[PDB]
């Protein structure tokens, strides 16, 4: 099984023990590293952080201490949009200079392939010929990649792509059959499946469905996507399944009601070392879980929530994430994918569970080392 491990070249602005770069990701826990992100100027991959180059460096050198580790440089992204990657697969044209660049790129830095993160062709400006066109551009990768490795003797690049987890975005951005053709693996979004963008408390990756969920509500869970994704024409073997190593917050209402789908407010609580509304690490979680918040086993979708006063989180921990590997592997899939290892406990001194405590768990669970 593979383990896919999102890296952000973001976190190392984080303050005091929030601050993540290469050179804390322990290089045995994952088979591949993902590097998020890179930009796109004219139809051509670049850097974002004036320090891309460094890191990636640092990022690629972690290779000098797992022989079988590989990398690769994730492009997109939420905050990147749609409109570049409109243009550079409108035309074969720009299809072949951005392709082009992607492997001078790549060999350059010492990168294994490329994530495409194009969130989402066909949604978000993105129009309805894009389904079709990010197809084209993925078969146009995979050949090309696959050239350049039988001229050059080296591995060939990989080529894989975060996919939505929504429904609606899936439908309207993917040709699943011959999409997973071309690609290598499939890294499904499992999560942000709920938040407090909708008004009531639900769990950011259940496994399953809550017992009274109907209809689209019923499509919110890991079980449901991950099953979209192969009953429409993925291999189980090429897909992988999202792991969230945060949770969502919400803002309760009645703080004494404290259930799935209890009224909340507005964005959410912000964490001291993300510091951002609605969203909370890992080791965040853990220093909650130690200020008096009272801890609830969703038992039906199989996570974990908790709530202090009028905070409310849904999240995942060890438990969950050993429900969810065991049953991906029952299920065939090709292994789990992270966001993200700077969420992690990667200090250990936040939950007391040693370092790197999810990605560890999922490290045993799949058989990586
Ligand atoms: C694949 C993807 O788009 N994942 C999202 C992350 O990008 C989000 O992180 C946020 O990303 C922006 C753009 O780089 C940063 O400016 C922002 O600080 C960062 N926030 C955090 C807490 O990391 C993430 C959270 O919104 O949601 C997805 O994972
Ligand atoms: C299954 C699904 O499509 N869920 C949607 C969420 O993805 C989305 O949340 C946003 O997700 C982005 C990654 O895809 C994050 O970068 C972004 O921070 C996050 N926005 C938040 C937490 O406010 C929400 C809201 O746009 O919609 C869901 O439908």
């Amino acid at each position: 099984y593979n383990l896919i491990c999102y890296f952000t070249n973001w976190a190392q602005y984080r303050p005091g023990l929030g601050s993540f770069k290469p050179d804390d990701i322990n290089p045995c826990l994952c088979t591949h590293l993902i590097y998020a992100f890179a930009g796109m100027q004219n139809n051509e991959i670049t850097t974002i952080e004036w320090n891309d180059v460094t890191l990636y460096k640092a990022f690629n050198d972690l290779k000098n201490r797992n022989s079988k580790l590989k990398t690769l440089l994730a492009i997109g992204g939420w905050n990147f949009g749609t409109a570049p990657f409109t243009t550079m697969v409108s035309t074969s044209q720009n299809r072949q200079t951005f392709i082009t660049s992607v492997i001078k790129f790549l060999r350059q830095y010492g990168f294994d392939g490329l994530d495409l993160d194009w969130e989402y062709p066909g949604s978000r400006g993105s129009p309805p010929q894009d389904k079709h066109l990010f197809t084209v551009l993925v078969k146009e990768m995979r050949e090309a990649f696959e050239q350049e490795a039988i001229e050059s003797n080296r591995p060939r690049l990989m080529v894989t792509a975060a996919v939505a987890g929504g429904i609606s975005n899936i439908q309207a951005g993917y040709e699943i059959p011959e999409l997973s053709k071309y690609l290598d693996f499939i890294h499904v979004m499992t999560y942000d499946l709920h938040g407090s963008w909708e008004g009531y408390t639900g769990e950011n990756s259940p496994l399953y469905k809550y017992p009274t969920e109907t209809g689209s509500n019923a499509y919110l869970n890991v079980d449901y996507v991950m099953n979209y994704w192969k009953n429409n024409g993925a291999p189980a073997e090429k897909l992988i399944v999202g792991f969230p190593e945060y949770g969502h917050t919400f803002i309760l209402r009645n703080p004494s009601d404290n259930g799935i789908g209890a009224p909340t407010s507005g964005d959410g609580p912000a964490g001291p070392y993300t510091r951002q509304a609605g969203f909370w690490a890992y080791y965040e979680i853990c220093t909650f879980l130690r200020s008096g918040a009272t801890e609830v086993w969703d038992a039906s979708q199989e996570v974990p929530y908790a709530y202090k006063a009028n905070e409310w989180l849904g999240y995942d921990n060890i438990k969950s994430f050993s429900v969810k590997a065991q049953w991906l592997k029952q299920n065939n899939f090709g292994g789990a994918m992270i966001w993200a290892i700077d969420l992690d406990d990667f200090t250990g001194s936040f939950c007391d569970q040693g370092k790197f405590p999810l990605t560890s768990t999922l490290n045993k669970a799949l058989g990586i080392s």
